[PDB]
């Protein structure tokens, strides 16, 4: 288990989105079904020129699995996935820019809902989540799995739980005056109002 130091800024919004109260909290659902869409057209787009990058799972979709027991709201997908390096790095470099670009952007007006503008969406989680884990399994690579708690560090190890193939997998561990996004209907209710135009099926999993 390694443990690495967000790149200042980073940390930073973090901490920023994480301890402010905000009232469109419910727009970080849409910004990770945008990354996962962006996750499909990448292991596509390099089937089209390599149909073996699909090998690994040839079926191209998203799943919403949220689970009261553990009170935790998953976003899965079978994209391109990312290598221990993307995985370790793309949570600690673009964003130094993205971030801080962003947090410049909020003290000059824009409102948390542009995150995802900034290529740094993601983070919007953190407004429902006291602590956010990635899965994420590469063609290349193997399964990983990021964690942090907008502590100022995060964590990758090798994921020993269940085996994916391909795609990348966000685990929302929900913040106590958050488990409505547990809420089948409130769930089902958010897609349709900012996703209703993502090109890959989406499916609920229901408990
Ligand atoms: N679903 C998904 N597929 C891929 N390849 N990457 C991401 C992803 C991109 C990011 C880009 C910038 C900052 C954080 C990110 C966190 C994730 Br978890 N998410």
């Amino acid at each position: 288990v390694e443990t690495f130091a967000f790149q200042a800024e980073i940390a930073q919004l973090m901490s920023l989105i994480i301890n402010t109260f905000y009232s469109n909290k419910e727009i970080f659902l849409r910004e990770l079904i945008s990354n996962s869409s962006d996750a499909l057209d990448k292991i596509r787009y390099e089937t089209l020129t390599d149909p073996s990058k699909l090998d690994s799972g040839k079926e191209l979709h998203i799943n919403l699995i949220p689970n009261k027991q553990d009170r935790t709201l998953t976003i899965v997908d079978t994209g391109i996935g990312m290598t221990k390096a993307d995985l370790i790095n793309n949570l600690g470099t673009i964003a130094k820019s993205g971030t801080k670009a962003f947090m410049e952007a909020l003290q000059a007006g824009a409102d948390i809902s542009m995150i995802g503008q900034f290529g740094v969406g993601f983070y919007s989680a953190y407004l429902v989540a006291e602590k956010v884990t990635v899965i994420t399994k590469h063609n290349d690579d193997e399964q990983y799995a990021w964690e942090s708690s907008a502590g100022g560090s995060f964590t990758v190890r090798t994921d020993t739980g269940e085996p994916m193939g391909r795609g990348t997998k966000v685990i929302l561990h929900l913040k106590e005056d958050q488990t409505e996004y547990l809420e089948e209907r409130r769930i089902k209710e958010i897609v349709k109002k900012h996703s209703q135009f993502i090109g890959y099926p989406i499916t609920l999993f229901v408990e």
